[PDB]
Order: structure tokens, then sequence, then C-alpha cells
């Protein structure tokens, strides 16, 4: 396939002109080459990541976390490696933050809600959509994620102990605590700070990884151009830990 | 003794004023009773905290993380419900943020790297930049870590399995990454988004827990009250896990 | 009455949505007891108006000009006590600003317009509408006013003699002086820097005072949720001569 | 008499460079003839103030508020009369804002203070801080005020009786209200929102006027330039009642 | 003609409202005699093109770049002598930047697409409307713009040796260079900060003026008034040689 | 000879620190070849500079106009092949700006206000102003010029025929022209936009080209590196008219 219509694409497709204050880049932030015959999906841009998509042989490289974010850097040291990788391989690497995140079709949120049971679905904030029914389940929705991430999640149960309403945000949501009005709470990355608010105001926060969660994305994405176009793809894992 | 005396005291002692920029509002948050016998020390300003404070008789609670970030928020709900502790055991709620973080006698940083082991001590940022008479084995370091707060540290060994220049900066210290340029790295809290970057700079970075390595400074502080107004105090310990 | 649906009813009914610009805090700003039982209307907030709303068993002080500016000040002296007295009596504090200032159905302007006589009413910059026949009558509008206040106005004539065309904009309207396109300006407080402009630009001006013309929101107000909930009111007046 | 040696002057005296941040346009702001034979002062820019100006033949008029806050405004309406007026007469606009209100020679609040009685002063903000020599009576230091300025003080007497400590800020001041810290504070013109945190926090407050206040700088630095160069000069009263 | 009548319609016709983020202040500068009986247009503002407006009996000059800019300069020196010449002609200065490049009708850019035979025309940024076919032309548009001008324009061929698509953009437009998507770029200013980019990107630019690329809007403003009012008008040339 | 030695010795010289405001990213841009051989001078980065530095064996390329303005872009296009170019022959890029433009011994200013005649330099801004050692004519200061560049000067000739103190500014200097205070000022580029202030204020103005006034900084600090360290270099000449 040819680079720069899987890059038109791709921009229409995720509609990344819908978030002008996202500080990544999205969209194609390293050229490669022109004629694309296999996709690799991965969660973030990397050395490591770079080097995996070299053994696979991918020429189109889609990741949630990129190498651009408003702050100019020198190409010095593990910077210049990375894009050494890149280049040696013709790598094309595409990134997609927000706009992946709140895709209704392909976006972690929405594709982690129905991997999950979630009903009714619509749109809460940025990156999500978050909150509806199931109806009435215990809190071990905690289960469903450990078994749909292979890792049992963090739970700080401050509410009920069975949630109805869910709102998801992957990655690091802790930001929109404050305005969270349901049962329960699904991100990623819990953080220190929002620890006392959490349970003095009753709410159910199930952390399941900021890697773990942002996963979903890149491959419903991959998967996609290829029902569409045929590209073959291949995941390049890299679990943090976090 | 006197509440307004012991405020004076602690805005000098902390040097207050060489921190504007600090979002926290540092120094009296509220005003208590005027007549002060006895110290509170804690990590954080929260309901479970005051609860404590006020189930013993604690007369001047000293925190780390304060109730104001330059923010301000309409009294309601558990914002309303923290005032009223407060104001029920006529408990002064005393914060410092960034000042207590770099104070070179009772600071948390500071403090640390010395329980620690570490030499030469100088400013480094809002922690603090030594090194260890002689190589050190990074297990070694992790250990004393875990002794010191009783749980064991979160290990990203990008480099040597020996190490002996350290830059410590408790909490979330993440942010300051870039800028690392020593053997060892400890701090708090670890970010997904920072993993990478870690090895691939080939960086030994120790997370030990935003909660754990931040009640030094309150403690220290207290301990110091003690001796110099003869104050006794008590430890209002709520570990986060995190 | 619920307190909750008392809020949610004044936020939509003054959809303080609509103006995010507004750096007092819209809405409830302190919580107090959850049924509500007897309203209080009050141009500003304070220890003394307070003590009044406590004296009066207020449940619901409606004021126009709240605690909070987007600076975030510390619960000490003068703050505390006031928060004390809300406390003491479970009363809840609701603010109204620009949004009072501007609603057409008891909005400060478009209220006193009508009790002086103005017509074809038509909103003129936030906080009012100004700008409407009589038609044609002296400048002893100032008397109206004046007994329509119970305190002669302060009158600067640098136009007409009789006017026509009226702009209100209670309070502190003088920063708009520039855009003022009638013949007659009325607003609260008076400039000395807006002295020689309004005469060069012969224009009048008529200064009622910014507790006098801002005392007809928080009433009418008050009224209305009594027409529409059967809530009693009361008025807490606290003239400040300015 | 030579203009561009008397503006060299005023500059370096009034040390325009070191308030680098005035909104206003310190120094010449309009150009006029060369061989300056009589001085002008007055408080404000002004038609009215600049006809006078004419009728005297004024040739350098030194103004506390100028034409110029950093906003760039059409010539047009009275604007252009006013250029008009001063390029008719070859009348020079020298205008000095905050240089003059805190001159310790001949600045607005060192002048007024040192009429008022007051000692040990000292700088504060753009005022001063100083002292009477004993415990004066409230009252008898609004009437000194009022023979200094013609006109009787407005006295908000939210302490006692007496006062020693005095904080002096011509004009509008009532924005250092929170950082006062004196048994006094005198300033220009009062304000409606700042009320109740005078009383509620015990300040004394007397305002003066901010015309009233702001004639003794200008009325100073024409008087000193007398003294240094010989040059007559006439006060250009045009009182506004503010 | 009334020429607040004159002013009202320009700024309708230009509809100035629509570039609110126009540093120059657009409409009327500086007012002059209400009566207007001829019309002067010019490039820029400056004492030459004021005193030739002057000799020419202008009354009311429109110039592309007028004296303001969000810049508050004193009125003196060669500031002071332009607003002399202004004044004692009664001239009217009327300037229009962003809106005056823009416009579909009498543009900058517009008109001067047609006088070169851009077709398909359509707006592309602010000022212009640039990209539209011939179709297929040489590179010697550059000698249709040199008769068309009377000077030879600057030619950097990047790209192609004929152009099809032609974007348009006078004055300093090479800002916009990185966004030019045709087979040639028209502006007038060349940057040497954009030569390198400009031939490795293939692209075809023609440097033809500053001041021989914007002197097509006046003319045409001019003209049209002279057609709907019957006002007679001169061009007031000072060419610069940029 | 060791590349992080000469970057450490580069960024001290150069002062790089007392620069944080500049734009551009100081110091190695670009990773390169750890044992540098041959050192590479010239005022811009560009591909046509790259393939040149890459035909002599360049290992260290210092460069004025570097890659980098804080403002992030993707590695695309042109962009890509300016860094596989750098990759290709293990080129280190060192970009200095200001710094460069400023410096005593080795800057632009500096070294060509010596060349020039000038005497008694100090700073101005980040040129200098000095003087000659008698009165000189302008078309002897604009032929010096001329021979100095290979380029005859364009000329703007507002004041005297003779002129003795100068300020020296080369690049794009006109935006310090209304601080300009000397008989002449020597830029670089011109713009139309300061014309008309030119003369209407008497200044004398000699434009010597952007490229051609900035190849003298970068020049005498490679020369300035042979001398220190015996470091062959060239210059990568690319004159770009402007």
């Amino acid at each position: 396939m040819d680079r720069d219509e899987l890059v038109r694409y791709l921009d229409a497709y995720l509609r990344i002109q819908d978030f002008p204050q996202d500080p990544s880049l999205n969209g194609l932030q390293v050229e490669g080459k022109r004629t694309v015959r296999k996709v690799g999906a991965a969660v973030d841009a990397g050395e490591a990541i770079f080097r995996k998509a070299l053994e696979e042989e991918v020429d189109f490289l889609i990741v949630h976390h990129g190498l651009f974010w408003g702050k100019p850097f020198p190409i010095v040291g593990h910077h210049k490696r990375r894009l050494e990788t890149l280049f040696q391989g013709g790598i094309n690497l595409y990134a997609a933050h927000l706009p992946l995140d709140a895709h209704e079709e392909v976006g972690n949120n929405f594709v982690l809600a129905r991997e999950l049971g979630l009903v009714d679905l619509t749109p809460w904030d940025v990156g999500v959509k978050g909150r509806f029914p199931q109806p009435t389940p215990l809190l071990q929705v905690a289960d469903r994620l450990g078994q749909l991430t292979g890792m049992q999640p963090l739970v700080h149960q401050g509410g009920l102990d069975h949630v109805e309403t869910v709102i998801l945000v992957s990655g690091s949501g802790t930001g929109l605590l404050p305005k969270v009005d349901a049962d329960l709470f699904v991100t990623g990355e819990p953080k220190h700070s929002v620890f006392h608010e959490t349970f003095e105001r009753g709410l159910n926060v199930i952390y399941a990884g900021h890697y773990d969660t942002e996963t979903f994305g890149v491959k419903a994405l991959a998967a996609h151009l290829e029902a569409r176009f045929g590209l073959p793809w291949v995941f390049l894992d890299h679990p943090t830990g976090l």
C-alpha cells in the first residue's frame, strides 16, 4: 500500500484535527518506505520496540505514545539511536495519542468497554466514553479485567460493593477524578495524590495498568486496516509493569 | 506554645519565602486554638488523618500535602467535613510543601539521604545530590531503603550493578529524569511514561513509594520542635501504598 | 425543599454555564443543611450578613458577591469566623455574580430598568441590557433613582439635559464607559479615572451606589423561588455607603 | 529651559527606569516647544487642564495621570482635540505615574505623610510606612487630612480610636488592603468591595479622595524645578470630587 | 460625503470585525474634516505620503500600513510631525491591513490574481486566495509580474519549469511557506531564513516586492468608492525598493 | 579530537548558558562520530551544506542557524533527508545562534566591526557599538563593507554624509531600529516596514546581506579551534543572495 494514502486515511479515520490541544504530534512522526507491506502496532515508542519492528520487518509502526510532545530535543544519545533503527529499517512511525484514546470504533476506551460488558455506551471526556450499566454486578469486574489483562488490578473501594454505572479512561485518568460521577471508575495508573479523595468521596476505582489498558487501541486500529486493506500486522509487546 | 509564635518560627525556619512558585499554600492553612500543647505530624491532609489528630488531642497538625493548591474549590462534600473536623478539635493546619522537601536539617531529601548513608550532600533541585564513600551494590541500596520504609522498593536497573553518585528526590520526582546525571536516582512514585527513557539512557532508578519517601521531613520537623520548644508530638500514620 | 434540587434549579435558571469567565465561583459556595425551609437574600457575603442570617434562621443564603474569586485564601482570621457562622447555622451559601447581573427576568439590571420606566429593553454587555427610550424625560430620572433607592445619586451631565436612550449596568460599570452609546448611562460606583472622559465625550452618567444598585437581583431571585416553591424569604440589609 | 535637558533631568531624578511595569508611559508623552519658560502642574491630563495650560502660557505640563496606558487608541473625538490643544500652545506633556507616587523627596506619599506629621518613614509598595511620635486620635488625623485638602475624609473605623503606625498610599490604593498591617491606612478612593474586609479585620482606614491625595507630588516636583532651574510654575486645578 | 458614513461603509464593506487578531488598528486611525471631497490611496503611512496628500488636497487618506500596531508610542519626533501634517490638512487617516489583504473584491491578492490570469479563484489563508490554474504556462509569469509592476521579480525555482496551481500572498508571506501546496507561490518580500527550505522542498517562489504587491488593494478600494459615491481619488506613490 | 570534550569547550567558551531565551537550541544538535579530525564552518544548516560537509570529510559541523527552534516538526521530507546525510557521514551538528552573534572574540559583530575599522567597541544588544577614530564618509564605509563581502551594500542615507558612532547588528537586525542612537547602523537584511522610519528619524543605515554579515563568526570560531586544538577546517560556502 502507498504510505501516503495510509497516512491520509488514518488522519481522516481518527480525525486528528479534532484534538488540536494534544501536546503529542499526532500523525506520521517519522517517514520510512513509500510502499507498506506490513503493519506493526505497539503502545510505546522506544528503542526496544523499534528493534522488534525491525526484526518482524514492520514497514508501518503505529504507537499510542510517540516521540514528540512539543518539546524539541536534540538528536543525541538515545534519541539518535531510535532514529537510526527506524531509518535502517525503512520503518514509518505513525503516532496516535488522544484521538486513538477517544475513537468510538477502535479507541482504547470504547474497545475495552465492550470487551468488558458495558452497554448503553456514550462518550465521557476525551479519550473516553465511560458511564453505562451491566446491570448490577459485584465489584469483581476486577476479575474480568485481570483475565482480560493477565494481571490482577488494584482496586480502591470507597463506595458500593456492587456497581452499575462505569466510566472508563485508560492511561492516566486520575486527573479526571473530581468529575467522575459513576459507581465505578476504570483507569490505568494510580496516583498517591488522589488516594484520600477517592475514599472520602466514596468512589470505586480500579487501576488496571497504564500499559495494559492502552494496549487495546493500537491492536484494534491494526486489525481495522487489515480488514479494509488486507495489510497483515503484528503486535510488538513491551510490558512495563506500570 | 503560643500559636502565632510557633507559626512565625516555622515560616522563618522553613524559609517559606524562598519558595514563591510552590503551588501549595505554605504556612498556616487553617487556624485553630491559640495555645498549642501537642503537635501532630503527617504526610497528607485528609479526613482520616484529621480524625486521628482529633482523637489524640493534636493542637497543631503539620502536613506535607495541604488542602490548598492555588485553585479555590467550594466548601462542600468531603471539603466541608474536613474543615468541620479541624474546627471541632480546634486544630491548626500548617502545611509545608517544597520548603520541607528541600530543608537541609529536616527536609525529606537531606534526612533520607543521610539515613541512607550518602555523603558530600548538596542541593539538587528540591532534592539532594551526594555519594557513597565507596562503590555500593545497587541491591544493597535497595535493601537499606526497604529496611527504612518496611517495603521492598521497585528497581529499574538500566546501568551497572554498582553505584556511587546518587540523586535523591522524594515524592513524584520522575519529572527531573532528563536532568539526572548520577549512577543512581531514588524517588517515590514510578511513571510508565519514563520507563523506556530510564533504560535507554542506562539510568539506575529506585522507586520507594510517594508516601514512604515523604514521611521523613514531617517527622524530623516535629522532632525538631520538641527539641526546641518541648512540644510533645505524634505521627499520624495512614500508609497509602503508593 | 431539598437543597440539591434548589442548587440544580438555580444553576439552570441562571444558566451559570454561560459565564465561564467570571472570576467568582458561581453556584453553591458553602454547603449547609440538606432541608431548606427559609431563603435569605443579601448583596454581600460577610460576617455581619452571616450573623443576621443566623438570627433570622436562614437556611439558604443567596448573595451577589460571594467568598471566592479564583484567589485561594487560608481559612484564617476573618475567613475562619465567617465559616464558623455558616457552619453553626447549617446555612447554605449560594453565590451568583455576573449571571445574576445579566439575567433578563430577575437580573439586577433588567429588574431595575423596569422599576425605572425603560421600555424596548434589550441586553447590552454582560450584567445588562441598557439602551431603551421613555420617551424624552429630563435628567430627573435622578429622582426616581433616589426615591427608588432612598439616596440621592451622583450625576455627571456632560451631554443633554433630557435623555431618551438609557444604558444600565449596576455595580462598577465605568470600565464600560468607552462603549456607552446612549443619552444616559446608569451604574453604581464612580471612578476618578473616568471623570474627564465622561464630560469631554458629552456623556450623561448617574452613579446610584454599588450597593444600592446590586440590591435588585437577590431580591427578585428570592421572590421568584417563593412563587415557584413557596419558600419564604427575608432580605438581609448591610448598607455600605458605596 | 532647554526642553530635552529638562526631560533627561526628570527621567533620571524620577528614576523612571526603576519602574518598568508601570502601564503609564512615563516621560515626555507629547513633544512641544524647545525653549521652556513656564512649567505647569496638574493631577490629570485632559482637555480642561490643557486649555488652562494654554491660557496661562504653560510650556511644559507635568501630569500624574497621562494619556498613554499601553493600549493605543485612535486619534478621534476628544483624543484629537486633546493633542490639537497641546500643539496649539506648543505644550510639552510630561507624565509621571508610579515614579511620582513613590519619590522620596517629591512623591505623593512621602510628601503627604510628612505634612501629616508621620515620622520614621520607609517605602511601602509605592506608598510609605511610618508612625506618629505618640498614639494619636483617629479623628484628629481625619481633621489634619481635612485641613490639608479642604475636604473632610471618609473614615472607616474598624479598630481603636487611637492609632500610631500608618500606611499611606494615595490614589486608588484599596488593592493593597490585604497586605496592610498598621494601626491606620490612608488612601484616596474607597471601594464598596473592601468594605466588609476593612471592619472584619479591624482595620482603620481613611479615604481622602483620589484627586485630593494626588496633588502633592505634582506640586512638589514643579516647586522643585523652580528651586533647581528658576522655572516659574502654576498649578492647574480641576477638582474631580473623587 | 459625510466622513462618518464613509467610515461606517468601509468598516462594513471590508468587514474588519472578522479580523480581530490583526495587531494594526483597522478603521479610522486619525480623524480629519467631516466633509470628504477627495480620496487618497497609498501603501504606507508616513510623513512623505502625508505631505503629498496635503499637496493633492486629499481629505480621506486610505493606507494598507497604518500608524498603530498595539504598541503605544509617545507623540514625539517623527510621530508628532506626521500628526501635524494630517491635522494641518484636515486629512482623515483610514487604515486597512489584513482585511484589505483578504478582501475578495478589492483585496490585494484577489485583485492581483485576476490581473495575472489565475482562474478558479478560492481563498487561501488570510490576506489571500492563492491556488488556481492557467492552465500550464512556463515560469515566465515572472514577466507578467515585471510588466505589471515595472520591476523584474526575484524567482527561486526549486520545482517545475512550468506551473499550473498558484498561491498568492502579498507582502511578507514567507512565514506561510510550510503550508504552500501549489506549483508556484507568489509573495512580495524574500527572507534569508527560508532560502534552503524553498529549494529542498522543490518550491517555486516569486518575490515581487512588498511595496509593489500591496499596491493593488488601496487602488481598487479607492476606485470602488468612486464608482459608488462619485468621490474622486488620487494615488500617492512612495516606492521603497523592498 | 574527542567529540564530547570539544562540545564542553564550545558550550563554556560560547557561554551558551548566558543566553537562555534563544529560541535556537544551542550546542550539539545532532550527534555524530566520537573522534573528530576535521571541523566544518557554515552559516546555515541545510541539505546543500550537509552534502558539502560529507564530500569533504567534515567530522564536526559548526553552524549559525541550526535545525531546532523550540517548535518540534516531524522527520519527513527534507527534514529526514537532512538527518540521513548527517548520519551517513557521522557528522556532529553544533549550532550557536545568539552566543555567536555576541561573542567578543569570535562573534559576528565584534569580528566584523573590528575588520570594519571601528574602535572603542562595547556590547549593544547582541551586536556592538563603537566608533571610527574620525568622521568617516558614509560611502567609504559602504565600500569597505563591499570589499569585505564581495557585494555592494544597500545604503539608506537618512542623515549626514559623514558618520562616526556606529551600531552593528548582523543578520535581520531591523527590529532594534527604534533603539538605535548612532550616526550609522549596519545590519544584514532590510525591511520594507522600517523604510519610512529610517528616513523620518534621519538615520543612516547600511544593509549588507543576512548571509554576508553572518559568515564572520562561524569562520572566526573554526579558526579559533584550529589555533587551540590543531583541528583543520573548511568553510562550506553557499551564498543565499539575501
